[PDB]
């Protein structure tokens, strides 16, 4: 259990000691062999720290006429691609050290999935439990005015997003406050925050974003013929079990899509219990049983299991829990050949070394958890084109399909047609369920499955160009650094 | 390169590459059409039990797996450079210019730049 | 033959006396069963009136060197989704009471078809019959300067459109006046009005827009199996006559 | 006891029937003796009406969680010299007819004393007696946001001032609302309203302004040797009584 801000910065320094060499060689300029070294080591010192960090102070007036001082933070890590995107967290333990960390983490997270804008993060030292619903909107509406006047919110500067203790109703309050004070003459006013409710610009299928992400994360690797042979199994979810920790947002919306494609769920544990069933659990009913209770203790169709769920037999274990969950305590006691991460820093750098020594292909969190960052990029475009997706094309592309079928029909009945037999070419019962219900939701769940795939092939590749074997986490950071480097180098960092 | 310079300006102005939101969507729609042709035939010839493997060509597969932004550019260009020739061919007849094309080029330009000053009220008075 | 402004507002009050009940039940909050009533009845009082109404006055100089005072109006009904869209009418009988009405009418018209921007409307007390073609562009070009300086025209605020006595050539004059005085540094400058001619941004197939609309309006209902049985006919335009007024 | 809006406009029409003649003669241009007439009568038709008039509507939330709709007005008479200055009145009987009147009245009041900016006036249909001190600042702070977004408040556009039922504490609420939302990057932000308290820019000796005015008003005439002889008294306040109403 090490400090966190040391962990993140620990990876960067490690992943820069690898790329540094293969990166000098691929430079083009009239310099020595040593002036290049002083150029690479130097840019890598510019990418590492956080450019801007703010710190605020609020005169809020409580409901009982009192006054008190709220205290916030916001750190923008990089400016290499604008805007910057980063959630807002309400918690009494939001230091300035953890805001710098999580900000830097997104600049690399949204680089492995080729999402343009850079990284940011905000925090506010309160406990939302201890405030009414009119005290919250007082705190939220003013936290934006005292933050947009100094250029830290805007459709082209920063785009806040939801986070822990911050739902949609906090994104509505930010958008209206911005859109009516300072972004009034701005056509892109409502593109200042993502995560808004559907009725005010929000996209469809957003709460299942990290869910669909976690799914497509592992599918690209299970099918990879090479990395499977080493682990000792066959491609495809056929005959593959899995287990799930932390049954909630990331867990429920990910059990479904796995369970729908063959993968047999086995055990589902939580912070207050666990469930064991070598026969298979139905996610829906498992949700339903909780939709009226609040806890899964005593599910009907699966028995009880208590203790550590990480030490359980499985084939694909997912830690949806919180950080610093899996260490030298039980690193030789997982029994699973894949550990796909679902949260921030599930694994300590110690277990990472043991896992390389045990033919375990741990999939990094920087990648998988990408998820709701991608859809947050799609919402920003929806709010920036001022039209939903496909409205102008669904019925047009519908007619073009029926004219192709009617073309195949005519063309055949010019050859077999003298026999008089008609040939009714018609859509399938599934491809019809795809035309009649074609909505925006389909384009989102498509552009996501294309990001999460084009991006894996780049991590697989980098894991070979440097001979990293089954160390993926390092290959994740190596792609990020190697792409963020190509932007400072070909820009002339200094304005002198 | 003037046309592609216009496409780059739009790329930088939509804040997204071309087709990112549509490649995998239009990929699935192609395979559901083929699987539709297969099913529909095997309802007529299908009692014979013969399967009919409708599959993409080796070229149309090299077009799906490598579908990138580069394809849309080399397409929107071949559409500009064609829709525009038909307008020079035409003008070369509406004025009986024969095989003088250069003049017909300038005549299209002037005749389009004219329709913008005329229907605008050049003077702001 | 009743007054018109009463008719529109008459529907809203009627249609709010219906939805009011099924709407309290579908609210989620920590309130009484009566604090919700005071929340629904209250929002429905905010949607009803018109937020902004303007009123202008122009020093136009006639062709014969004379002067006279043109007098205009523009009402933006709602601000819930921006911009606002609404035509401009030239008529000697454009009161301020009928501009409020037609503005409110569009906020609901463009909501049943899920078009985002809200409702607006403008009017100018003239008779275009009694003016040359240089007097009109004097009236139109200035009606925009005295209306964009107060934030009632712009690609993200209001988007005027054509209406009776106002063709395309009146949308060209508005766009050039805006795009060269105040929206000069604005990349979206020419998106301040719709209905422009084709040569300056106008779309194709616009004069047949209400036409195609009226067509697809009835086709969706003729095919509806339920509402047809009651009327007593069969789906499809087969064997169906029709007539046309105007 | 005649209508008021008729009185003001009654003076202008009367006072223009006098100056019209001595004003044609002092023009310099190449025109007829009749083209000048058509130039004077014409400008005098442009000065008479009110250029801009607005009309608003507010979603205010009462202290008891309720909602209601406040309804305001603001009329800028002339634009010949900017900004425009005019008080704000809170009264349940603030029509749009009396706002046009009082606006025109200031354009001429601040012209006889050579004060540059032109005339304006605002009103809000409430009764301040029937509102708490947190309901008032809700009404006042929003009446400025819904009025500065349409360019009717600003150091160089309009400068509101106090009036009946509107003291200093209403000028503080306007200035802070403006200076922190929309005039943030503006060095002259706090010059958007006058009448503020001393601690925030207000001048000294302001409550005695009309007082000192009324004094120096009569002193310049009592000393005038001509107009006194006709009245039948001697210059100077010596031996002069007076009385005071209100
Ligand atoms: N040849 C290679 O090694 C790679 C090629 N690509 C290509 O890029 C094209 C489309 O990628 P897009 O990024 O969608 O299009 P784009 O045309 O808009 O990409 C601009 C460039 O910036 C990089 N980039 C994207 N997001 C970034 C971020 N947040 N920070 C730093 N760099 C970032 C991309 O990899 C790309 O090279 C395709 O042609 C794809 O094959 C992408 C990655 C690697
Ligand atoms: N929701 C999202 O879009 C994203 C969430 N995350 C991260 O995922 C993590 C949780 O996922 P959420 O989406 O927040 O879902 P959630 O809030 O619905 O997750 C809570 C779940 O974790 C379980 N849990 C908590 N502590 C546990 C412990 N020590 N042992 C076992 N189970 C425990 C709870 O019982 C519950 O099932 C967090 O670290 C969060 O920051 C990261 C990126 C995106
Ligand atoms: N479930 C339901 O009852 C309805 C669902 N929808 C869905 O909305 C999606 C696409 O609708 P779009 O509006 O095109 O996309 P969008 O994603 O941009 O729509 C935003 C939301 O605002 C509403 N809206 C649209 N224009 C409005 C206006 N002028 N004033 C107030 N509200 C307005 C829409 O109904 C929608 O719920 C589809 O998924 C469609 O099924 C639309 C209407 C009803
Ligand atoms: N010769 C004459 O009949 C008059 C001469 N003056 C002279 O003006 C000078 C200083 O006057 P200021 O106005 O203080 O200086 P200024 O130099 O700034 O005055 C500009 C001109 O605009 C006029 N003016 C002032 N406020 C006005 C308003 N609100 N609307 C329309 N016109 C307005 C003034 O009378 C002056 O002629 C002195 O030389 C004084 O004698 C002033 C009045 C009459």
């Amino acid at each position: 259990d090490p400090n966190f801000f040391k962990m993140v910065e620990g990876f960067f320094d490690r992943g820069a000691s690898i790329v540094e060499d293969k990166l000098v060689e691929d430079l083009k300029t009239r310099e020595t062999e040593e002036q290049k070294r002083n150029r690479v080591r130097s840019i890598l010192r510019i990418i590492k720290p956080c450019n801007h960090v703010l710190s605020l102070s609020f005169p809020i007036r409580r409901d009982d006429g009192s006054w008190e001082v709220i205290e916030g933070y916001r750190a923008q890590h990089s400016q290499h691609r604008t805007p910057c995107k980063g959630g807002i967290r309400y918690s009494t333990d939001v230091s300035v050290d953890e805001v710098k960390a999580l900000a830097s983490l997104m600049t690399y997270k949204c680089a492995v999935v080729d999402v343009p804008f850079g990284g940011a993060k905000a925090g506010v030292k309160i406990n939302p439990k201890n405030y009414t619903d009119n005290e919250l909107e007082k705190i939220t509406r003013r936290f934006t005015m005292e933050l947009a006047k100094k250029g830290f919110i805007g459709p082209g500067v920063d785009v806040p997003a939801p986070d822990m203790s911050t739902g949609e109703r906090e994104m509505s309050w930010i958008a209206d406050t911005y859109a009516s004070t300072i972004g009034h003459y701005d056509i892109n006013a409502h593109a200042c925050v993502t995560g808004k409710p559907i009725s005010q610009g929000g996209i469809h299928g957003r709460i299942s974003a990290t869910g669909r992400g976690v799914f497509h994360g592992i599918e690209n690797f299970i099918n990879e013929a090479s990395y499977m042979s080493i682990l000792g199994m066959t491609p495809g979810f056929g005959d593959k079990t899995f287990v799930v920790q932390g049954f909630g947002n990331v867990g429920l919306h990910s059990m479904r899509y796995l369970h729908r494609f063959g993968a047999k769920c086995i055990t589902v544990g939580e912070s207050d219990g666990s469930i064991w069933n070598p026969d298979g659990i139905d996610p829906k009913e498992l949700e339903d049983f909780k939709l009226q209770h609040g806890t899964i203790l005593g599910f009907p169709k699966a028995k009880i299991y208590e203790g550590s769920i990480l030490e359980v037999d499985c084939d694909i274990l997912i830690p949806a829990a919180s950080e610093k969950q899996l260490t030298k305590s039980n690193a030789p006691r997982v029994k699973a050949k894949i550990i796909a991460e679902g949260a921030n820093g599930p694994t300590t750098p110690e277990a990472d070394k043991i896992f390389l020594e045990r033919n375990i292909m741990v999939i990094p969190d920087l990648y998988l958890n990408a998820g709701g960052v991608t859809v947050s990029y799609f919402e920003w475009l929806n709010n920036l084109n001022h039209v939903s997706y496909g409205r102008l094309t669904f019925k047009y592309e519908r007619d073009s399909n029926y004219h192709l079928l009617m073309s195949v029909q005519e063309s055949l009945e010019r050859k077999f047609g003298k026999h008089g037999g008609t040939i009714p070419i018609v859509p399938t019962a599934e491809f019809q369920d795809r035309i009649s219900g074609a909505s925006e939701k389909d384009i989102v769940h498509s552009g996501l499955a294309y990001t999460m795939e084009r991006s894996a092939r780049q991590i697989m590749r980098t894991a070979m160009k440097y001979n990293l074997g089954l160390d993926l986490r390092t290959a994740a950071y190596v792609n990020a650094i190697e792409k963020v480097f190509r932007v400072y180098n070909e820009a002339g960092v200094t304005f002198t």
